[PDB]
């Protein structure tokens, strides 16, 4: 059975206690936590393919207004579709379940300058979510994953200072 686990779970949850925040910023800025899973379950002899994308996950956007986030307005129109694809890939089952897959590379902007960064809208929420995607298979198989305890919203700068020292303490 496939199990995509994700690691440091407890850290990200009191990020998510707070209500998680990720910069973005013109040329792009790297998560912290970093999103790491762990695997089980893939056939080792086979390979893959591992993409990370970001789901938006409210029709409307934030603000934070007296130490609170709230419902902040309209949203904004959906970012463009923009896919990660892991570093390591494509590569065997048993590489990607020997260790766990960590997504440290990956950058978060508000401006789609190239780089294979991601676009998000600042002010709204997002839920990352991972697909394996299986090498040579004419049936495209795909598995997806979202992770709810690593939803954040994008912020061109921290609102909750809070999160700001977190950031610092456990990074
Ligand atoms: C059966 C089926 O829809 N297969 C499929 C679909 C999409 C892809 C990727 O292009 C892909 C695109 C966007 C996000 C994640 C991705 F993994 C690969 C295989």
């Amino acid at each position: 059975e496939l199990r995509v686990g994700l690691e440091e779970s407890e850290l990200w949850l009191r990020f998510k206690e707070l209500t998680n925040e990720m910069i973005v910023t013109k040329n792009g800025r790297r998560m912290f936590p970093v999103l790491k899973v762990n695997v089980s379950g893939l056939d080792p002899n086979a390979m893959y393919s591992f993409l990370l994308d970001f789901v938006a996950a409210d029709n409307h956007r934030w603000k934070y207004v007296n130490g609170e986030w709230v419902p902040g307005g309209k949203p904004e129109p959906q970012a463009p579709s923009c896919v990660y694809i892991h570093p390591d890939s494509p590569n065997f089952g048993a590489h990607w379940m020997k260790a766990p897959v960590s997504f440290s590379k990956v950058k978060l902007t508000n401006k789609l300058n190239g780089g294979g960064q991601i676009m998000l809208n600042s002010l709204h929420k997002y839920e990352p979510r991972i697909h394996i995607v299986r090498v040579g298979d004419p049936q495209r198989m795909i598995t997806s994953h979202c992770f709810p305890e690593t939803q954040f919203i994008a912020v061109t700068a921290y609102q909750n200072e809070e999160i700001t020292a977190l950031k610092i303490k456990y990074n």
